[PDB]
DNA sequence: AAGTCGACCGGTGGACT
DNA sequence: AAGTCGACCGGTGGAT
């Protein structure tokens, strides 16, 4: 559970344990001895808890503590079973903690979207936990989908075919000149729900926890929307970075720039909103770095001039992340006709 | 020395050793037991050796083994003095190996600059080791300085005050709109030598090795040129990354775009040349990534659009690194009037 | 399927203050 | 100084 429990831990099938012993089944080219079972850790720690939508204690708890809990539980489990034999590289904890930060945060936003969408289709404003009711006029056309995007994703694949074609022919021409304009992906995209889906309950249901079925539901969602999103319907891009270093700031800054060049410059979309979330900015310089103007618009006679990255957000609690996303939708979705 | 020597290691004062035992003098908040003394490692391994300018075997050796030598030498010393107690985090090796790659490569380029400059002032082409003789007409005005740039550096500070003022005025306008366009730094910049310095011999002197005094000379050089470089005289920027990961590509790509926007767009400089060096690209993805057209080149839509990053270079040997740099200077310096 | 590729970030040694 | 600030990259768990 969220709070570690030996009983709960003993009740776990060997393959459900947070630590997997691979001392006898090594990974080729790797001297790894114990693996952090990331999916098992999410199921154990957050199987019945989505922070911000759980007990008032968890919702208002320091988000750093919430995010660090799965690894802590895992290390507690490994220590119990293997004592002094238990060993995991720093880089194992780094990789997993990053994924925990992203996945959990995306789940928080997923439930935000569910509650938002329910309101949009004319139901009430669910009251527990308590968040401020949006002032925006409800409409099914103002629903959104929260899409955790996979490694190796190209965000262009979200767009309707005709918009993809504009981009493809733009690049094709660049190539015959020895140039390219590859696109990677933000960690997450919030998109206006396609009309086709605007009465599917899927997008209006809050999940109770990151059980395996729910992990899969959230991580697979983007597939349902590929080739269905209009350029202006990419409402928000988010890059999660649990901590920052000066050299690890530039991927979201660059991708934001490319998204803006393509969507605003080539496809006539409004300002593309792209933000970065972190738990540990390690100084004030990352904030300055993210004050940078989007480059394309700096050329005369191009698109609107604005920041590439709208904000570097440091969520103090899960409840604050939820509050901020609701407030964002309240503003951004006003641009969408009811 | 380059080849480990038990004797030479004995001759070392303990403060000169490559492995510092801090088991009883811990770093505050750290459980580090042994430290990788990086500057000591450079003096021990390269004190009398600049690869590409040393013995034939070292010049032609796999550059990976050359750059990997200081850490290998360090581990040997550690295992000697401390046996099974000797241990270092992979993150210590990562940090040190990265610095070695950059510093050694920069030293190679420094000696290249020295030889080029000697040629430019009419002293002929130093023949040992033997590299192809540049064909470009010699001129004191075509001398260059290789500047290993420091942490927290802003490349704009290299520029003559008049050019710095142009950039500040541009940013002033941006700050009025809540925007900005900060500049960081490449690892290294090659700049045309200011006329004021074109008969100073330090710039034509090849160093014998990375003794501590020579480390300081190379690492301090940029201070001598600050506020003296013309915008069009920033001739090459280099970013060193010993290995690549997909998320670690974007700082040079982004910074190159900004350099192009400011130097080419605001200051009328010729094409800004910015390259990335690595020993381990880990696939072909990075090469594709670095084929990207300049964002502000696309923004301007002039007759010629060029890449932000000119090349991703994987040096096979220190001699190739030297050869490539000489050939680059032979072409680029043609843009400077004799 | 399971394997080959994606992308995750934290502990480090040195310069500056 | 010892404390604070930059920027280095390598080992990881899993997804058509
Ligand atoms: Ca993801
Ligand atoms: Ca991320
Ligand atoms: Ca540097
Ligand atoms: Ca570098």
């Amino acid at each position: 559970p969220f709070t570690y429990s030996i009983e709960a831990t003993r009740n776990l099938a060997t393959t459900e344990r947070c630590i997997q012993d691979i001392r006898n089944a090594p990974v080729r080219n790797r001297s790894t001895q114990f693996q952090l079972a990331q999916q098992n850790m999410l199921a154990y720690t957050f199987g019945e808890v989505i922070p911000g939508f759980a007990s008032a204690g968890i919702n208002g708890m320091d988000y750093r503590d919430v995010i660090g809990r799965p690894v802590e539980n895992a290390v507690t489990e490994g220590t119990h079973f293997f004592r002094d034999d238990f060993r995991v590289d720093s880089n194992a904890k780094a990789k997993v903690a990053g994924d925990i930060f992203e996945i959990v945060s995306s789940a928080v936003m997923w439930n935000c979207a569910a509650r938002w969408n329910s309101l949009m289709v004319g139901e009430g404003w669910r009251s527990q936990p308590r968040y401020s009711r949006p002032t925006l006029s409800p409409s099914p056309r103002r629903q959104v989908a929260v899409l955790n995007l996979p490694r190796s994703f190209d965000w262009v694949s979200l767009l309707v075919p005709e918009s993809q074609e504009v981009i493809e022919e733009f690049r094709a021409g660049l190539r015959k000149d020895g140039l390219g304009l590859p696109t990677s992906t933000p960690d997450l995209a919030v998109v206006v729900l396609p009309e086709e889906f605007q009465n599917d309950e899927m997008w209006r249901e809050e999940i109770a926890g990151l059980t395996r079925p729910n992990q899969i539901l959230l991580s697979g969602a983007y597939q349902r929307l590929q080739g269905r999103v209009q350029p202006g319907e990419i409402s928000l891009a988010v890059a999660f970075k649990r901590s920052l270093r000066s050299d690890r700031l530039y991927q979201p800054l660059y991708e934001a720039n490319v998204m803006q060049l393509l969507l605003e410059g080539k496809l006539g979309a409004p300002k593309v909103e792209f933000e970065v979330h972190t738990l540990a900015p390690e100084g004030t310089n990352a904030f300055v770095t993210y004050e940078a103007a989007s480059l394309y618009g700096l050329a005369e006679g191009r698109s609107a001039v604005h920041r590439a990255i709208r904000e570097l957000y440091v969520p103090p609690t899960a409840a604050d992340l939820a509050r901020r996303f609701f407030a964002f939708l309240n503003e951004r979705m006003e641009l969408v006709n009811g």
